[PDB]
């Protein structure tokens, strides 16, 4: 079934807000990507997968919010007589172009804050399986049921709404367990760090926490408002969330790193 934002008239405010964030953050990210690109060497060769990593990222969202913005602008034509950007014969803008692309990003995001954490060899590779199972296990199941908010809504002619409240609660058990697998990550950090890295790293775990509780929120939005208001609030706090949880997350995260590549020996990490 198709999305909420097909079966609402915007008005010239609310379309151009909504271009404006899928424009803005394709453009962060793309601005994240050569931030990332060009300070990778600058931490230990031991965090530089982290790096690494966050640069593969912002590839990884980039290429989902331009996505996003060519389908919000394809699928909406401005008619006149009404004041109104109605839709288009012919193309639906569909909301799975994020949930596609979650499925590097959320795993990798995970991983980089477990390669901070210091976990290395066999540990890593058994600390990334458990969390892109869960983490693919929790996002497939939402992409599920996502596809049942025309019927979760109200709107007539499409039913079945009660396949939205079971795959997002399914969703909700893998998350909880993803928090856990990150949670005893953060806990016990390898490679005996200091008290302020014990800090700094629990501040990410809990910053990581709070940015992907967002997700959650937006997932429920036409439940709360199918209005075309509503949607331009769920895309508010999707692009907050997405900043938050990719640029800004990667950029604590390399703080921490360079703290901990400068604390134990690393001379261009001590200069920088
Ligand atoms: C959108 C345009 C581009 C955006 C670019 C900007 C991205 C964000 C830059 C980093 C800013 C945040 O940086 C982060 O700040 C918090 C502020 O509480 C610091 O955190 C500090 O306070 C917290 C309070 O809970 C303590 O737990 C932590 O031990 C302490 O260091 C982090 O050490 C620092 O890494
Ligand atoms: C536009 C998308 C990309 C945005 C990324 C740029 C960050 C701009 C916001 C800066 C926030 C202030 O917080 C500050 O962050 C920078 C960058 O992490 C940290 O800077 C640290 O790493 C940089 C990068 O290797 C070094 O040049 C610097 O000497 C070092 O201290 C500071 O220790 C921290 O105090
Ligand atoms: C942009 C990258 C990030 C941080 C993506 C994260 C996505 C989530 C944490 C989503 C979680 C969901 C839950 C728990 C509820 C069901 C639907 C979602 C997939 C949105
Ligand atoms: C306006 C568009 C400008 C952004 C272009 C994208 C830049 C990509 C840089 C990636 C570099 C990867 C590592 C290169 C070898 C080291
Ligand atoms: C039509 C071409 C327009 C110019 C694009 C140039 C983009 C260059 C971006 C380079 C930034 C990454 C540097 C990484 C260094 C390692
Ligand atoms: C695809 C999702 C699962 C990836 C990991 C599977 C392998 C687990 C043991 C390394
Ligand atoms: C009625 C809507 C059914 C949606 C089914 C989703 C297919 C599985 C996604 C991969
Ligand atoms: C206890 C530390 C809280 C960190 C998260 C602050 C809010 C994140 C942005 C949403
Ligand atoms: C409009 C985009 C808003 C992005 C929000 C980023 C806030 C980062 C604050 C981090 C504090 C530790």
């Amino acid at each position: 079934m198709p999305s909420i934002e097909n079966f609402l008239a915007y008005d010239f405010w609310q379309y151009d807000v909504i271009r404006h964030l899928f424009a803005f953050s394709t453009a962060v990210f793309l601005a994240g990507l050569v931030y990332f690109a060009m300070t990778a060497r600058t931490t230990a060769p031991n965090y530089r997968l982290s790096a690494n990593i966050s640069a593969v990222v912002m590839v990884s969202a980039a290429l989902e919010l331009g996505q996003l913005w060519l389908l919000w602008n394809e699928s909406f034509q401005w008619a006149e007589l009404q004041g109104s950007f109605v839709p288009v014969a012919g193309e639906r803008f569909s909301n799975g172009y994020r949930y596609m692309n979650w499925l590097i990003d959320v795993p990798m995001l995970a991983t980089q804050l477990v390669v901070v954490c210091g976990f290395v060899g066999t540990e890593l590779r058994n600390r990334w399986a458990k969390l892109t199972i869960a983490g693919v296990l929790m996002i497939l199941t939402g992409y599920v049921g996502q596809y049942f908010e025309p019927a979760v809504a109200g709107v007539p002619g499409y039913e079945g709404a009660e396949q939205f409240w079971i795959w997002g609660i399914i969703s909700t058990a893998f998350f909880v367990w993803m928090l856990l697998i990150l949670a005893n990550a953060v806990r016990n950090p390898q490679g005996a760090p200091s008290d302020e890295v014990r800090s700094r790293l629990k501040f990410c775990f809990w910053f990581l926490l709070a940015t992907w509780s967002i997700y959650p929120f937006a997932y429920a939005m036409p439940l709360f408002a199918p209005t075309a208001d509503g949607v331009v609030v769920r895309q508010v706090i999707y692009t907050v969330a997405d900043v938050s949880s990719k640029l800004v997350f990667g950029v604590i995260l390399s703080q921490v790193a360079l703290r901990r590549s400068a604390e134990e020996g690393f001379e261009p990490a001590r200069v920088a």
